[PDB]
C-alpha cells in the first residue's frame, strides 16, 4: 500500500524542483521495509542524450564522508585506532606539529580549530605539499571549540584511518569497503568499463565539469555511485547487523553522536536530527550557513546513539553534482537523490522531505 502512490509523490516531490533549478537529469531510490523503488528523470548527458537510469553514475561530493567514516570504524573496531588518539600518532610526519594537540575525533567532526573548508589553491594532489600543509598550519580557534565544515579535516581523519590500518586509503577502500557492503557500481575513480555510465554534471549556463584531482579528494568527496548502490549503502546503514561482524560495527560507529549543533547531532560522516522535525528547521540544519560559518558546539555528556526517532542524513556536492541521502531507522526508510546539478541544499531537502513526509501521512489510521 505504501507503495501504490509513490510514482505519484516522488515527481510531485521532483518535477517542480527539477524545473525551477534546471537540473539536467536526476535519480531516486528509495528502501520502503528493503524493498527498492528507483524512478528516473531526464538526462545524464545533454551532448550524447542518455537518459538517467539506476545505473547512472553520479559524483556525489561529500556524501563521500560517510564512506570515508565507515573506513574510520573499520579501523576503531579492529583497535588500530581510537577516537581520542592525538592525530600525529598516526602520521609520525606530523609530530612536532598543531596535530600533537589535536585528536581524530576533532579531524573526524570539524572541531579541530578552523581547518578551513578546502585546501588552499596552491597546494597540489601530492603527499609533501598535503603534510607540509598540515605542518604549517595555525589554527583559528581552540580545539573541540567550534564546528568549521572542512575536507582537510575529515580528509585528514580518512588518510590517518587508512595510515592505521597499514594500507593506502584507495586500496582500503576499493578492495575491502566497497566489497564488504557488497558495492559494484561504486567508485573513487571510474574504471574504462563502466565510464559510459558516467553522467557529466552541469554547472553555471550549463558549462559540463566532472570533478578534478584534488588534495585529500578520495577522504573528502571522491565517490561516484548509482542511485542504486547508493540505497545498498544506506540499506547496510539502516541494518548493520546484516553484514559479516567486523563491518556491523564499523556502520555502528558512524552512528553515534558527538555534540549538537541547533537542532543538528555530530556522527563521524552523518548528521542527525530528532524525527519528525519540521521542514523549515531540517533544512535550516543543511542551510549555507551551516556549512560555511563556524558554529559553537554543544558537546554531549556520552556520545548518543543514533537509533530510533532519528533521521540521520547527508548532502554532498562538487562543482556539477548535487546528491543527498537521508534514513529514518525507526521507520525502516531510505532515500538517495542524485543530480547532476549543485542545487541548493534547500530544495533537496525540500525533494526529501516531501517524500519522508507524504510516506509518514499514508501511515494514519482512517477515520
Amino acid at each position: 500500500a505504501p507503495a501504490d502512490r509513490l510514482k505519484a509523490l516522488v515527481d510531485a516531490a521532483v518535477q517542480p524542483v527539477m524545473k525551477a533549478n534546471d537540473i539536467p537529469g536526476l535519480a531516486v531510490a528509495i528502501s520502503l521495509k528493503g524493498e527498492p523503488h528507483y524512478f528516473s528523470y531526464g538526462l545524464a548527458s545533454k551532448e550524447d542524450g542518455r537518459r538517467v537510469t539506476p545505473e547512472t553514475l553520479f559524483e556525489i561530493g561529500s556524501v563521500s564522508k560517510t564512506f570515508t567514516a565507515t573506513l574510520a570504524g573499520y579501523a576503531l573496531t579492529q583497535d588500530k585506532m581510537r577516537l581520542d588518539d592525538r592525530a600525529s600518532q598516526h602520521w609520525p610526519a606530523l609530530q612536532g606539529s598543531r596535530f600533537d594537540g589535536i585528536s581524530l575525533l576533532d579531524l573526524a567532526t570539524y572541531t579541530a580549530g578552523g581547518l578551513p573548508l578546502q585546501f588552499p589553491d596552491s597546494v597540489q594532489k601530492d603527499q609533501a605539499q598535503i603534510r607540509d600543509y598540515y605542518r604549517q598550519w595555525q589554527p583559528t580557534y581552540a580545539p573541540g571549540s567550534q564546528r568549521l565544515y572542512s575536507n582537510p579535516s575529515i580528509g585528514l581523519f580518512g588518510y590517518l584511518a587508512a595510515r592505521s590500518l597499514g594500507q593506502p586509503f584507495e586500496r582500503l577502500m576499493e578492495q575491502q569497503v566497497f566489497p564488504a557492503l557488497g558495492l559494484e557500481q561504486t567508485h573513487l575513480d571510474v574504471p574504462e568499463a563502466a565510464l559510459a555510465q558516467y553522467a557529466q554534471g552541469y554547472g553555471k549556463d550549463d558549462r559540463p565539469l566532472r570533478v578534478g584531482p584534488g588534495p585529500l579528494d578520495a577522504e573528502g568527496y571522491g565517490v561516484k555511485t548509482s542511485a542504486a548502490d547508493l540505497l545498498r549503502f544506506v540499506d547496510a546503514n539502516l541494518h548493520p547487523e546484516r553484514l559479516d561482524r567486523p563491518w556491523a560495527q564499523a556502520l555502528d560507529a558512524t552512528h553515534r553522536g558527538y555534540y549538537k549543533v541547533g537542532d543538528m547531532t555530530q556522527g563521524l560522516g552523518w548528521e542527525a536530527y530528532d524525527w519528525p522535525i519540521s521542514l523549515k528547521r531540517l533544512q535550516a540544519g543543511n542551510s549555507t550557513p551551516m556549512a560555511l560559518q563556524p558554529h559553537r558546539i554543544a558537546r554531549l555528556p556520552a556520545p548518543q546513539a543514533l537509533e530510533g526517532q532519528r533521521l540521520l542524513n547527508k548532502t554532498g556536492s562538487t562543482n556539477g553534482f548535487g546528491a543527498y541521502v537521508a534514513f529514518v531507522p525507526g521507520r525502516d526508510l531510505g532515500l538517495v537523490i542524485l543530480a547532476n546539478r549543485n542545487y541548493p541544499n534547500a530544495e533537496r531537502v525540500k525533494i526529501a522531505y516531501a517524500i519522508l513526509s507524504g510516506l509518514e501521512q499514508q501511515g494514519k489510521v482512517p477515520l
